[PDB]
């Protein structure tokens, strides 16, 4: 009896942790069970413990200590701020807003939580002595990342209508009330606020004004509306960018300060999220960087540190200064199984590319998966999906194709503005070479998937050769004319992924002669269709193009339309999307293949 | 300005006052506010602190230390599932999932189980297995248990329960030992009305609160010892009831009650005593001796072990407060809002001895009207309760005059028996001869302005008073027994209630023609007095028959009445802590008075 | 063998309104679980239905314009809206919309207004104006408005109405004209209804009892003319309406005398357990007009060119007929052979009492039941009775009768047990059983019971209180304790005034009420009890029932209580059927326990 989609059930997912103050303490979330509600843990050094047991709604979640390491502000669910005293007695209900609260920080003198609440969200404050509410700062905009002083006179804010259609954000000091000034002339993308322990000087991750988004995020010293980048000699971005589908919840990545001349960050490297440690006297050093594995999340102070890692092996797992406190890989319930390394060639140097194979000597067909972003990473993240696929007699091929974001800068720039060229190349010649080099592949049962811009190019390599079996396409995009005016994103998807504007006609033919719809007539591999109804960043209306092309030429299709949004296990704990989505795709691939 | 009823909305109210087992805490229940909820509150000896935060339904309650003293087991309602709540740090789990709820948790002595019943007719008992987090059914009774408790090894359980539901109906009952499951045999042949169940330390012998099967319900309830089904009596040489049987109405929530062994030789129990509850001390060995006991005041609830006692004290000046090895541990009498005044003693003389009774008076020099308050029960005591309908009374320029007359329940077995048989000879005649003594002794009261009033048994004489005597000029008639007859046979204790009382079965003919003789109902014809009628229309112990009869005679005679059905039943506040019917209740009460005096 | 649920095939008539012509007749007829009633219409044939209600209780209530062209009603579906019924062709339109539904509609004879009351504390007399399809609001009483009867020239109503003769159920009738920019017709002081105005536009007629009268004397038909009252139904030892047992009435059963001319007036009277139509006439005595000494005409409408009316018997379920011709065919549903009962007689000091036996088929021994009639001021006899009729195809043997304090064997009949409830009518019924046992030999002597329903009840707990002959006893709605029913009941005040001369806020009488309660003497009752009461019983409060369960419990007695949750009478309330199936249900399962 091989394993099912079920299998994901006997998980719980990990998420936001938590140092305390002093260091020797972490304070995370769990989602767990048919729905997921999440409650918040605690451990000292060894194995956590539960803190809250929620029965209904969605549970509790963002925990954050209060300075003097004795009580736990959180949210419980529609999301009221909650205060529980970590040395005995049940929480409190602070906050009894309709739409409840999000987001909630601490000042660092234990004096105000910070939070906002519901056009735009308001920035409100508690007063802790006072047990008082205010409402501190009600935007124009909407407020972005948001950042204590470390005296805690006030807060760090990141906001923007003109500059705000630019999705271009300043930074603004906002001090206590008893206006907010602009502290740094910005006009671009800024978040991950670290204000650095003297109280005047701040760093910041994005990219100055003249880069574009495609640009690897990196970090910004600012001194007096000056800026000058900090993570030198690392032509990697900040953040993770690694695939990976057990991440339920917040993962935070916030630059911390541990010394004056240290900041410590994550960074995506060739498949893998490490820590570094930038340094305003010098260059970037590692400080935690398993070339094989993924640190999702982490939090810090001069005291301790706290972190989610895993692998292409290993499930998420809650770390405190080193000693792993959770056992979560344990509750895994079928073997999990080993990568093999598959490489390509290209004109940009060395690609990569790895093979999940069954267990047995047989021949077993051979899955193409093809990783959205498409500035993201295949490698080192947990794949439930991935090793659920191995376990039902699945060869699993994915790569990081040109425009992966973790080989460099000019390895993204080189898919720039003809998205289906060396792509779409580096795809097919990865996978050529795990045909080679991975006999047990059947070259006879060969599909195709990927979600997103994974559907994108699922849509146009299937219209560009015939060679595969089947196909399944997810979020695909078939008309990036339609998606420019149909996406939440369209204007400025195709302007900083192409430097197309679909509103200016040749702009619009050179998007046409880019989408995989315009190559319909040559699909004639059997396609699976999987989309939202109410998708905002990919309108289904491109899976309607798509579905309506293969039916008009009669290519066997199958459209499911889902009526849960995309990440529903994260919005609600209801995991229907996931479990009817792997048994269509397990579906299709008994049919064919 | 006057105060109000709504002057109870300042009020909070403890209960169950549970001391742990290493006797240096006390974790409590209180109910504060429109409606109150309850929540579990903490101290070790200073200013108590709130452990649990209810902001829906009825609140938290039953706080249950486990032997370890690091975990509360209590119950919540947001409707009634047993928690588990771990002391120094994190929220609480919840381990029951029934539809209806539980009731009554206990922990056995080692703390691996926790006993507790839930129903479906019987509440069936139930086991919680804490070194499994497993439930289990454990008995599911024919009738029904009555009182449990684990015996000191948790080798078992000791349960009250009767044979059928005619033993049940007669308040018969026997004991049962009821072993821990594996894959009930009778202790004690009782026959008779029996709780408080107190396990021996040496495993083997047991106490009991009650009566033996000879004596009837209106015989002080004893402590007997019983040792391989024998049995004798343990609190001798005190003619005083055990448990609280005074007056007051600030208690909401549980009282508990329940004796407990100090020692192998001591075992501590409560008693009341003209109208004050003391702590006394019974002996294997031994006599009575007192062990906390002021005349001036009453203990409602008390929980103890060999190493600390937690209880609650109140007085006729003070409000309730909990207390933790004699330092109290809040801070309620300092809600109430008006000051509250001193009663004066009153005494009035009986061919058994002196009988007394008090008088509240309000602030000033003028003469105010008298206000003649009668106790329910009938055996139950005025005195040292805090009654904080009577300070606002006064608050609002009445003499309250409330005493004890013969058929009162502390001062003595012959004080109880005087009434027997003849309710409205002597204790009507002690209550006006006591009434009399108020306004010879008390110049102040006016004796041309007076009222008569009472609840239950308070409501049935001043039924009988009226419809003997025009002198009052208002009567305030609350849960009112009009016609004994009927009574017997819609009240829920209506099938040996007046067999005890009076050794009368209104199913007899020439039992129920006495039974008329003793109904007010039968003297309807001279009331004169213009009557309050005030009732629950779902009452089960006192049917609203009993006041639609006294209301359409006064109707058909044309006396001033005026009949107030309350849709609550009586003791709301306790039951979902909506203070609706109370407020309403006064605010009748005082609009009544102000018209006729 | 038939059930309980053999009910569920039956329909229900009521109402049976004979158009202004006299040449149709406009029904009620209720049927199926849950019944719903509808209009039906016949001009001389087979009935049609006219409505077609599948939600709410359904549409009743209807009232011929007098052009013969369309029909009044009210519907429920919407608790009580007025509907106009074009009777030529289309749909009926709604004119009223109130939140509590309209009640007692009447066209005025001209057409131009229908009169009707609504609520929002006494329900107010309202006017729709039909020439203007307008509303207005006519008279809102202090107190309340009984009958009502337009005049025949449409000039206004005659209203009976009273709070201190209020208290005492005693009204008065006034004169009310139309609206423009009432005073009183009679000092009457007692008890009135039915008014039928005269065709000359100045005297009418009432039903009812002067006041020197009590209530336990017969109601009687009486002239008005000036305020003077003489009595009009003279010659007549009997009263007026229809005070005869069935169990097969749903619905309204009009009994308004109507003139047939200057002279006749047409009356409906109970005779010995029969219901009659009779004419009183102004210059004569009074005159059988249709008068089945073994049948009951249950309801009539009348005027000068016809006559409509439902008529049942013992053997016959209630019929619609006009003018003689039966337009309906309800006896058809009934479900199994319905059985002729016998006549057997019992003597008294003031004559011959009478009662009746209803065997099931064979030849072999049954049981004998002895059911008692409530009231106690009606009469057993010649109604259709479902109940007796399925008592007897499940094998038992139904004897009923009409004792002392029956209603329909004259006045002195009625007085005998005045004062003194189970003296004589208990000796009579007794009498009667053991009468039943001796000229019917299959009569089981052995295997007996005894049973009736609110007196009935009080004489069944009367009975087992004073013998122990019977293997069983049901009682129903039953009075147990006289003091408290005075107090509890809603006609607790009056009824033992009128009944018995007693007022229970007094000493002395209640000392006598309790000698007449059945509760004294229950400690003799060994005979196993099924009682059966409503929880919410606002004339028979269940604390009658519950002390006897109470007291037949102490005493160990069998004993077994059904508290409904429905009301008395659910199935002409809510059409919900369900109380009468239980309640059937329990009679037979406590009958095949004991018998």
């Amino acid at each position: 009896p091989a394993p099912g989609p079920d299998s994901l059930l006997a998980l719980a997912f990990p998420s936001d942790p938590q140092v305390s103050p002093d260091g020797k303490q972490v304070a995370f979330v769990l989602a767990q069970i048919p729905r997921y509600r999440s409650g918040l843990w605690l451990s000292e050094g060894g194995a956590a413990r539960p803190l809250t047991h929620a029965e209904t709604g969605r549970g509790d979640s963002a925990p954050r200590w209060s300075p003097d390491g004795q009580n736990l502000a959180f949210v419980r669910s529609k999301a009221a701020l909650m205060l529980l005293p970590l040395k005995g007695g049940e929480a409190r209900r602070v906050t009894h807003f309709k739409n409840g609260v999000s987001g909630p920080q601490w000042s660092p003198d234990g004096r105000f939580i910070a939070f906002t609440t519901t056009r735009p969200a308001a920035l409100w404050l508690y007063d802790v002595e006072a047990d008082k509410l205010r409402e501190w700062y009600a935007p124009e905009i909407g407020i972005g990342a948001l950042s204590w002083w470390p005296d805690s006179r006030g807060v760090l804010i990141v906001q923007s209508e003109w500059q705000a259609s630019q999705w271009r954000q300043d930074v603004y000091d906002l001090p206590l009330p008893t206006a907010p000034q602009k502290l740094l002339d910005w006009n671009s993308a800024a978040h991950g606020l670290a204000p650095h322990p003297d109280g005047q000087r701040f760093a910041l991750i994005g990219r100055p004004a003249g880069k574009g988004n495609t640009e690897h995020a990196h970090l910004y010293l600012i001194e007096n509306g000056q800026h000058r980048r900090l993570d030198t000699g690392h032509d990697h971005p900040v953040g993770d960018a690694v695939g990976g589908d057990c991440h339920v919840g917040a993962f935070p990545e916030g630059p911390r300060w541990l010394d004056g001349d240290t900041l410590l960050f994550s960074s995506t490297v060739r498949g893998s999220v490490g820590l570094f440690t930038a340094h305003i006297g010098g260059g970037v050093k590692a400080y935690d960087h398993d070339p094989q594995g993924v640190i999702s999340a982490f939090t810090a102070n001069e005291h301790g540190v706290a972190l989610i890692r895993e692998s292409a092996t290993r499930f998420p797992e809650v770390e405190l200064n080193g000693q792993r406190v959770t056992d979560l890989h344990a509750r895994f319930p079928f073997p999990v199984r080993e990568p093999q390394r598959v490489t390509f060639e290209t004109e940009l140097g060395e690609g990569e590319g790895w093979v999940l194979l069954p267990e047995g000597e047989q021949k077993v067909p051979a899955l193409l998966n093809i990783h959205g972003g498409p500035h993201t990473d295949y490698g080192h993240g947990f794949t439930h999906e991935f090793q659920l696929m191995a376990a039902r007699g699945y060869g699993v091929c994915y790569s990081n194709p040109r425009g992966s974001v973790g080989y460099g800068q000019a390895w993204v720039d080189a898919i720039y503005g003809r998205w289906g060229t060396v792509d779409a190349d580096d795809l097919l010649n990865f996978f050529d070479r795990c045909l080679e080099a991975v006999p047990r592949l059947d070259a006879a049962k060969t599909a195709v998937m990927g979600g997103a811009y994974g559907g994108f190019m699922t849509n146009w390599i299937t219209g560009h050769t015939t060679r595969f079996q089947a196909a399944i396409t997810d979020r695909c995009i078939s008309n990036l004319i339609s998606f420019g005016g149909t996406s939440d994103i369209g204007l400025r998807f195709w302007d900083d992924e192409l430097g197309l504007d679909f509103s200016r006609r040749a702009d619009a033919l050179k998007l046409w002669d880019l989408s995989p719809l315009q190559y319909v007539e040559n699909v004639k591999t059997p396609t699976l269709i999987v989309h939202s109804v109410l998708d905002h960043r990919c309108p289904v209306e491109q899976a309607e193009q798509w579905y309506a092309a293969l039916h008009k030429h009669q290519v066997p299709v199958r459209f499911v339309r889902f009526p849960e949004e995309n990440h529903e296990l994260s919005r609600s704990g209801r995991p229907d999307r996931r479990l009817t989505r792997l048994n269509e795709y397990f579906a299709w691939l008994e049919r064919w293949l």
